């Protein structure tokens, strides 16, 4: 109790007096409100800020704007701010040292509105040394003073010239200039300023311009219009869509997830979940108080609507009050859309940006982990988890935040009833239990459940009591909140189930994710280790298995070979060369052995691989072009013939795709990719298996034979022939995965042993009138039960009850009973229609225009000078439409036929891993499945991003059909009854629903 | 009379009554007037400006835009808005057909809008189809449409509620919908639409922005905000200045000119006066239309003044009227700016295009007319005569107009003034031929010339009337008529001067193109018509004489010769041998004989012309060097050593503005570029008179010689040289007009006539602080004179006359002689510190900034609400100032650094007019004069572009501030005496032109 005694000495100005700020004609804030409420709430909504905005902006510098004029005026401004906001204090403390006291507030609230001056200025400093343009807290902060300084400038103005007022000309011209100041600096405040110094910005010709934008644009979502105009004359194709930010992209993304899981699995299971809050949360922070923002204002609408339908029967009510709630409804709706597409957007986009990150990770832990460990098909369980588990993580994020907000919303809707109805709930919810559990005759239900809803519980409360009384504020109230409880009640089922299946899918990333089989980490040093070497293979030891659990093959394997004798395996068939060379390929588990060897060396597979591209491609494999090379590459493998019958010689799209090869061809490019490699020894797994006996001869004599090229390299190869086996010097045989003999054929010819027992054993060497009347009918009826309705909640209240209620609920049963007739007549005739020669899009369509056009007629009907805004919302809305219908289509073709490359190119390196693991490159393929699933998202996101500004022009003329359906009833209250009013403001929002669901299903089909 | 049956039989509803429109506080017009006046205005409007836009835009076809959303939409609000117009009339012929008398205003009102919005329908349409991105009369029509709309919805609505009014709701809802279409038009017009399909854009990357800018930027010169915004940060040269547009280009301009002078002398001499009034008459009326109107709102300003000081001096009149004259006020204001400004532009506009026209038209005349028939020297007179007479044909563009609006303002301030007082404006007019007749008390008398003019002509009114008293009307009245009329009594002088050295430069023009003396049109037989015959020269009877009254010369000439035939013309000095190569170069007048030659000739002139550029760029002539002949050349004529001695070679700058060379070096370069020619016919004038003996004989040997290369064709020599007499074939002895002999040279030896009597005879072989103390005395003495004025404006009328008054002159008298010693003492003071070490220009920035800093606290203590006004006006007109010097100083440098290169050329050509002929080469000197003349005027129409920039800019503001200066001053009238309400409105219009005088002249420093 200290107010009294602080603003004035005796004590005069009741704070919030209701006899001088609402009671009368003219109203005002008492002088101390003006002198301490008006001036501390901006400086402190600032200074509640400051510590936010230093924390936020001290770790985000982006350039260094330096000395734009706009930072000179603007510091100058401040200052002159603050010389005023100074001088006032001066010239009290003047007064108060040679004249009459001076209270307290006149020494205080200056020196704290001078402060936040002089944070404001060095604000502005410092965000001018940080590289952001156009503040999005500056022009809120100068707003919010501009309103203080107007409340307390009418104030002024009001009181100075009512008659020979003796007032103090200093604080009167020093406050003027201040709130010039402050309209100045609210202008100026929203332009944007220079670019920063050392921008991003330095080869990308199409940045996306959401990156340097000013606030408003940010808010409004005026940046994508460029592309929408743009997309409606000439056709939208690839290249005209911008490039990415620079933090959407995968290669800024990724390494954030895999480091930090990799951390995860090192302090170690808890799922990746534990670890995919904390690298993708701290951008969720903002879309939670976004969502209860939005909430609050969706329950406040409503509010003042109650107060605008009990004000419109107050026939003695000052008139300004009406204005003061028309406004004010107005402004809270706006908030709510600029909220509320300002939560989806930020969800939308980290949603999005989940999708890289697991396409990003998923991709990196799969080309070069899982050595044999997975036993997962390659279709449909590595790639399908792909497709399928992580386009199910775009969903939750939308998904995630109602789990929160549906359900209180309900309870918080079904609060307000009781307070609106009272005992009556006893009789709504049950009504609404009823309903709960509640095709065409379905949907058609479904579309007159407004009514039956408004029809149960208007006569459960009209029939409980004889004490109660239906009045425009609870109906209308009552049928408002009952609109708002419809959408919560239709989202909490499926909720659950999309929990429930991300659950899933987060389980099967887990399993996925989680193998941590790490087997190529380190099995054996590098091959070609040292430059200089005498021995090729050398082997001790060797005890080489194909999994964990599986009993030891190879034992007692110890033979070694310089370089220059010509070496070659026969093993017998089942006997294990193919995974005796597997074994050596360094790709197995080893539990003991030393095995040395020497030289480069690349891969060539018994089940050749071909990647889908030309074949020059296939050769090339990352050279960019040696000519000698090509033209000594093709004779020798003698691809000369195979290539001239080839449709297109080396172009054509080979393999997948393309014009298929016998294996014989895939054998063929496969061994002019590997000796294209340059290695020094090569791998080959009986290349020449399905080659004829001449060509195969040929081709042996052509390199491999002691004749060829390679003959300067000694020769690794594998082979079950017989032929072939005498020009071998040392053959080495397996007999049970040991060695047999080691020596020269001619030792072992001579020997007579374990070769000699070979040779002996193998020896092989009238309704359309009718709908248009049916519809007409339906939706007058509708029309005139509404206007029965509002007559209704008009009748006098005589001896506790209506004029007469027995009646009214008598014909209201009459026509709505009528009208399910009529619906489920036309009904049945729409689907005869149907069935004896996509009806539904018409359907909904005819449906949409007749309801807002029915709505518009209730406007105009309630007022005529409603017919004021009725053309120019219209045409503009016309103008949003067919835009953004005409420039929807392409962004979805081209984010849908941009999806299928990823998921190929991801089987096709899962096919085919060995071989790119072995030819120790393994890094384009990953900035390629960077590269092609940054374009899917640099195509995916102006879609969603041109939703939020269809829905944002949407709710915007929604917002302005409110307004000014709400102004013509309150200019006209005394000609207009409660009911007309109250049912013609309630439509409106109705009126903004349906323009949105018939933009978004109708025309989108 | 007939009108009034019009709106009624009963005649109950009058056109106009004083009683319900102007003397109720609901000011409304009658039914009749809104139903007829306001319906006809816009529509009469359009129909008076559809014939001559149709005939105008006949001849202007620039596009194609086809199918714009623009006008596609503006067609279908067109025809949206006649059919509710036909709705209208239908509703009448029904509402008439049943049983209904409903007077012929309603079957007649509607009738013609339907007409007047299918005619705008059309007019879109047509403007269309003919390349128009912004219309100026749709604008303005659709802004009178909705002016009279919105009146007549005021009235509408204000009827509708008054109390149960039984309005029909059917033309209440059709005029709403017209009124909202009419806005929706109005906005949609301001939107530029697409460029046209085909136009002059096809290498031009950097074209000026006025042909394709919207009607609303035309107006306010937006477009040159963007080269001015540039300027302040980076300097502006060279190509950054904008190209012309199609009508300023020198190319197209000269033609029309040149051809029709060409026909106005074949008609005869009538000067070119009257062919330039036809010529560039046209573009120059619409600079007639709009001097008016701006005379008009200038004076029906002061009117409208007069009547707000009377409303604010009466108390019982309502509280609107004065919203309604403080609005007018404003604006008439900005329309008259707005017409002032667009027709200064033109004007200059105009003046270019005269500079530009007689520039090229001179040029053209100079070079191939008057030969031989100059009198005047080649300096002095033609050069000055282009720049001195080319640069005062833009001044009389502007000084023009002064001749007939004189007039216009001179008799209309003195019928003003006359009807205002009368005799004592006979005592007035007594006064002012006192200034009639009219250095530093010289211009501080000068700028206090209206105080002691407002003085005296108050002393005087009050002195010998003593009946009439002070009133505060017909003062200010008096001030503002006196500032209005100040100007044009100052400006009338200068005009007539103007004007007589603007005919003298005229008729200096005229004759020097009258200079007409075409000599060569023909005389003898055409050289290289054809490619055959043998005879070089076949000469008869020629008779050749300088001047028309000289005596003949040259007679008895008859000679000839074969081709590749050596000749030497032999005589003594004086025998006429220059006389005979001019003759020989058919260029003097023949009176009988005939003359024919076959071939090209080599043109040798013993005089030299260089033009200052580049060695070699002389060399070629405009030709290339890919021939090795220079080289060849150069080593016949010795030249080489020449070459070798030069400071870079042939890169080195021959001619003037570089080196020097000797007349020997010049007459070798002259035969180089001689042997360039490529002739056939050699004809040689000693033109190695200066060169060594050696040197001579080594060239003659070289090239002119029978052992040079060149032998092969004709050669004919003169020349007084003795050694090479011997060796030539032909000898030509001239002698007395006369051929004295014709011979070979051993014949002529063995005549032993002529030749032997030639060789026989001629042969051979403190002050800052007392200014600043002085200045601040005369300031604020100033202010209390005006404060002194205030309130003797204001003194009560007591038996006739007023309050004591003859103190109050005496005490005035005082002050003005204080103020007078005020002046002349810090006159000496600024004397002796000039004088002890742009003085006055300091001084009057002193002045107006004090004036205007007095002048804003004078508005300040009048209305101190108005101090929220200031800042945002100085800050803006601060930055306008800046912006614009900084941006204008570059580009006025510009014009300065580009002023002499055209009279450079012009120079340059005009001296060697004769070798420029010579050799048959008159056309790339033209477009090199139109080039540099392009590129001038380029440079110099942004300079009076940004002029009117900025002066709208100003004007706009002074009007801003004159309307808040005349809305505070009325809105608390109550508790404000009329002198100070006058006082305040009339200063700010000073304020305005102390603004302009300020950033114009102490601005440009
Ligand atoms: C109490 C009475 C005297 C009325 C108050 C009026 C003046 C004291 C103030 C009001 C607004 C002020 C102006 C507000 C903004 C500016 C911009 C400012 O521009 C700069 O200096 C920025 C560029 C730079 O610093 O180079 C120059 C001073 C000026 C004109 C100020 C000059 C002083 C003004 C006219």
């Amino acid at each position: 109790m200290a107010l009294r005694g602080f603003c004035s000495a005796d004590g005069s100005d009741p704070l919030w007096d209701w006899n001088v700020t609402w009671n009368t004609s003219n109203p005002d804030f008492t002088k101390c409100f003006q002198n301490t409420v008006l001036v501390w709430v901006p400086c402190f909504y600032l200074w509640a800020c400051f510590p936010f905005y230093f924390l936020y902006l001290s770790r985000h510098d982006r350039g260094y704007i330096q000395m734009t004029p706009l930072n000179k005026t603007k510091t100058a401004l401040g200052f002159l701010l603050w010389i005023v906001c100074w001088a006032d204090l001066f010239y009290s403390f003047w007064e108060r040292s040679r004249g009459i006291f001076l209270a307290p507030v006149f020494l205080v609230s200056p020196t704290l509105l001078g402060i936040t001056m002089l944070l404001a200025t060095f604000l502005i400093q410092l965000e001018r040394r940080k590289g952001v343009q156009s503040s999005g807290i500056m022009l809120t902060f100068w707003l919010v003073a501009l309103v203080c300084a107007l409340a307390i400038l009418r104030s002024k103005i009001m009181t100075a010239l009512k008659e020979d007022a003796q007032v103090d000309l200093f604080r009167d011209i020093t406050f003027y200039v201040y709130f010039s100041l402050l309209l100045i600096q609210l202008v100026l405040s929203c332009f944007s300023d220079r670019s920063p110094l050392f921008s991003e910005t330095i080869h990308d010709p199409n940045p996306c311009p959401e990156s340097s934008a000013s606030f408003l644009s940010r808010i409004t979502f005026w940046w994508i219009t460029g592309l929408i105009v743009r997309g409606y004359r000439q056709p939208l194709e690839g290249s005209d869509l911008w490039s990415l930010n620079k933090e959407d992209t995968s290669e800024q993304v990724v390494p954030v997830l895999v480091k930090n899981w990799k951390k995860e699995c090192a302090k170690t299971n808890p799922s990746l979940f534990k670890v995919l809050y904390k690298t993708f949360g701290p951008y969720f922070l903002m879309s939670f108080f976004f969502k209860a923002i939005h909430d609050l204002m969706m329950f406040s609408g409503p509010q003042i609507l109650k107060l605008l339908i009990k004000f419109v029967n107050d026939t003695k009510a000052p008139d300004w009050q009406g204005y003061f709630y028309t406004v004010l409804l107005f402004v809270t709706a706006c908030l709510q859309t600029l909220v509320l597409h300002q939560y989806f957007h930020i969800c939308f986009v980290s949603g999005m940006r989940i999708k890289t990150a697991v396409i990003g990770a998923v991709y990196r832990k799969a080309l070069v982990i899982t050595n044999s460990a997975r036993k997962s098909s390659t279709v449909g369980e590595i790639v399908n988890l792909m497709s399928v588990d992580a386009q199910r993580f775009m969903d939750l994020a939308t998904y995630i935040n109602m789990i929160w907000s549906a359900p209180l919303q309900v309870i918080l809707a079904l609060y307000l009833l009781w307070l609106n109805l009272g005992p009556s709930v006893l009789a709504g919810v049950a009504v609404m239990v009823l309903m709960v559990p509640v095709s065409a005759v379905g949907t058609f239900t479904w579309v007159c459940t407004p009514f039956l809803v408004a029809l149960c519980t208007f006569a459960v409360y009209v029939t409980i009591d004889e004490n109660n009384i239906l009045d425009a504020q609870t109906a209308f109230v009552s049928l408002a909140l009952f609109n708002i409880l419809r959408f919560p009640l239709n989202i909490l089922p499926m909720v659950i189930s999309s929990i429930v299946q991300a659950s899933v899918s987060l389980k099967r990333l887990r399993i996925f994710l989680s193998h941590e089989e790490l087997e190529p980490d380190s099995i054996e040093r590098r091959p070609v280790k040292d430059g200089g070497g005498t021995n090729s293979i050398t082997v001790r030891n060797a005890t080489f298995t194909w999994a964990r659990s599986d009993p030891p093959t190879l034992n007692g394997i110890t033979f070694s070979i310089p370089e220059g004798a010509l070496v070659a395996v026969v093993g017998q068939v089942g006997c294990g060369k193919s995974s005796l060379l597997s074994a050596l390929l360094a790709e197995m588990d080893k539990v003991e052995g030393h095995v040395a060897i020497k030289g480069s060396v690349a891969y060539v597979p018994q089940q050749a691989w071909i990647q889908n591209d030309s074949l020059r491609e296939n050769i090339l494999f990352g050279c960019q072009l040696e000519e000698p090379y090509y033209r000594s590459v093709i004779q020798a493998c003698a691809l000369l013939p195979d290539l001239e019958i080839l449709p297109s010689g080396d172009r054509t799209e080979i393999g997948e795709k393309g014009v298929n090869l016998s294996g014989g061809q895939k054998q063929r490019v496969s061994l002019a990719r590997a000796v294209y490699s340059n290695a020094d020894i090569y791998l080959f797994d009986d290349p020449l298996s399905a080659v004829d006996a001449h060509v195969g001869k040929h081709i042996f004599e052509n390199v491999i034979g002691p004749k060829g090229m390679l003959k300067n390299k000694t020769r690794i190869l594998v082979t079950h022939s017989m032929s072939y086996l005498p020009q071998v010097d040392v053959i080495i045989v397996m007999s049970g995965g040991k060695i047999s003999e080691m020596g020269s054929y001619q030792e072992l010819l001579a020997r007579d042993g374990a070769f000699a027992e070979f040779l002996r054993t193998y020896a092989s060497t009238f309704i359309s009138f009718l709908s248009i009347f049916l519809f007409m009918c339906n939706h007058v009826s509708a029309l005139a039960s509404n206007y029965w309705l509002s007559l209704w909640t008009d009748d006098p209240i005589v001896n506790g009850t209506q004029e007469h209620t027995k009646v009214r609920l008598s014909v209201y049963g009459a026509l709505g009973i009528s009208q399910g007739i009529a619906v489920f007549g036309y009904s049945m005739a729409v689907s005869i229609g149907g069935i004896l020669a996509i009806p539904e899009v018409i359907k909904m369509f005819m449906g949409s225009l007749f309801n807002v056009i029915g709505a518009c007629i209730v406007i105009l009907l309630a007022t005529p000078i409603a017919a004021i805004i009725i053309p120019p919302l219209g045409l503009i809305y016309f103008f949003v439409q067919r835009f953004y219908v005409a420039s929807s289509r392409q962004l979805k073709r081209l984010e849908s036929v941009s999806r299928s490359p990823v998921y190929s190119h991801f089987n096709e390196t899962l096919l085919g891993v060995s071989v790119i693991r072995a030819f120790e490159e393994q890094e384009r393929f990953i900035h390629q499945s960077d590269l092609k699933v940054d374009e899917n998202q640099k195509a995916y996101y102006p879609s969603i991003v041109a939703n939020r500004w269809l829905a944002v022009r949407l709710e915007c003329v929604g917002n302005c059909i409110v307004l000014f359906a709400a102004l013509f009833a309150v200019i006209s209250r005394h000609s207009l009854s409660a009911g007309l009013v109250g049912l013609s403001v309630s439509y409106s929002l109705q009126v903004t629903t349906y323009l949105n669901w018939l933009v978004r299903m109708s025309s989108e089909m």
